[PDB]
């Protein structure tokens, strides 16, 4: 008995959301130690929140070596991230919560304009339809902590989309306060999946209002998961023919240079014996197709983009190395929506940042869908630490978002890099 309502402060007095917020902050803080409190409290300053959010993203795409160097150097940014995560784990929702998640159009893979008409204040149905066709049922990951603004004061008027969602009861949360807005803080790594969108008018301005489902795409970032390989590809070798296993072993140890060249050159000159091997490798890789949807990583240099190998997104300003924004913007603008081919078999890993690829700055964050032709290389000598998933030849991807990051390479070295979210599409014809 007594029907329980979700936390929903939309269209309620700001003073009610603020006082709920102060109270919720007080309840939260009784469960935290002093170092958690200091790390959470600093989030009141919008500069440090932006800085800690960006850092929380950076470390997912930094090598475990680099993370360990930071921990042993007592890096306070890393400790702060850790303490905020820890604070969040102590505090769970007793009700669903409704509000607005902090995604801008860029973070939904949208680089085109939204308010196109009447002196850039109104939105065309044509544009709404374009946004719908691109975003509905796509999945967009918030790598950092995600913020849920609880009323209309959280809406930035210059940002022409609003993403509204519901957070389920039992989820971990914190509460943050400035003068006029109240927000929940949730864990890193949630995604939004847009389900619908409409044009709405709020206080005299037009927005695309997107209803989005909160989601969790299986993804191990830099930690990887050997367990995922063992559980899904434990019996893999037991299912291969002697011929499949020999061909795949050959590919992994001694044949790969020749097979990769042959496929990358459209099989010219013809070579019947590579044709046999290749057929067997594709065959082996179809024996146990990827069983659920997950993220796998492939780090590359500039060459796939027709750029110099050592293309760099970093420039010097008063001797400080910072991102070159105009290069990031150019690249994001051009490559969002483009397809990327793999004429040979291609290697990925469940680990985002194997330290031998730490300087390859083009990070493919590949959605491997259920049924994709590929295999985790589990059970093969010399391949325990790679956490390789080998993809079938002609695995074609479409890029749907590109997110700039700052990867931490070592104590003295940071590099601007890009996380390229891509999805599987029809094998490129050949």
């Amino acid at each position: 008995p007594i029907i329980k309502e979700p936390i929903d402060f939309i269209n309620k007095p700001e003073s009610e959301a603020k006082e709920w917020g102060k109270e919720e902050e007080k309840r939260w803080f009784t469960k935290l130690n002093n170092l958690e409190e200091v790390a959470v409290n600093q989030l009141k300053n919008k500069e440090y929140k932006t800085k800690i959010d960006n850092f929380s993203t950076d470390i997912l795409f930094s090598s475990l070596t680099a993370i360990e160097i930071m921990k042993e150097d007592e890096n306070q940014n890393l400790f702060d991230v850790e303490r905020i995560r820890e604070a969040l784990l102590k505090n769970t929702l007793d009700r669903d919560a409704i509000g607005y998640v902090n995604f801008t159009p860029k973070e939904l893979g949208i680089n085109f304009s939204i308010r196109d008409v009447e002196l850039d204040r109104d939105i065309s149905d044509e544009t709404l339809d374009k946004v719908r066709q691109q975003i509905i049922n796509q999945e967009y990951t918030k790598f950092s902590f995600i913020s849920l603004g609880l009323n209309d004061n959280s809406i930035n008027e210059s940002v022409p989309v609003i993403v509204k969602t519901r957070v389920p009861t039992t989820f971990d949360y914190g509460v943050l306060n400035d003068k006029e807005t109240v927000s929940l803080l949730l864990n890193q790594g949630f995604s939004i999946i847009p389900e619908s969108a409409i044009i709405t008018t709020i206080k005299g301005k037009d927005y695309i209002l997107i209803e989005g489902s909160l989601s969790q795409e299986l993804d191990f970032y830099n930690k990887g998961s050997e367990a995922w390989g063992a559980e899904n590809y434990g019996d893999y070798i037991s299912k291969l023919s002697h011929e499949q296993l020999g061909a795949l072993e050959g590919y992994l140890h001694s044949d790969y240079k020749a097979i990769n060249s042959y496929l990358r050159n459209n099989r010219v000159p013809n070579n019947d014996e590579l044709n046999k091997k290749i057929e067997l490798i594709s065959s082996a890789l179809s024996v146990k197709p990827i069983p659920q949807t997950l993220i796998a990583y492939r780090r590359v240099d500039g060459i796939p983009f027709d750029l110099p190998s050592d293309f760099s997104f970093d420039k010097k300003e008063n001797g400080e190395i910072i991102a070159d924004k105009q290069k990031l913007n150019e690249f994001i603008d051009k490559w969002t929506g483009k397809e990327i081919e793999n004429l040979s078999f291609s290697s990925t890993s469940l680990k985002s940042t194997p330290s031998s690829f730490s300087k390859s700055r083009f990070i493919f964050r590949l959605r491997l869908s259920e049924g994709a032709i590929g295999a985790f290389i589990y059970g093969f000598s010399g391949f325990q630490d790679e956490q390789e998933i080998l993809l079938n030849k002609n695995s074609t991807f479409k890029i749907f978002r590109i997110t700039p990051i700052t990867s931490i390479i070592n104590r003295v070295t940071k590099m601007t890099q890009v996380v390229i979210d891509a999805e599987g599409i029809q094998n490129k014809e050949i």
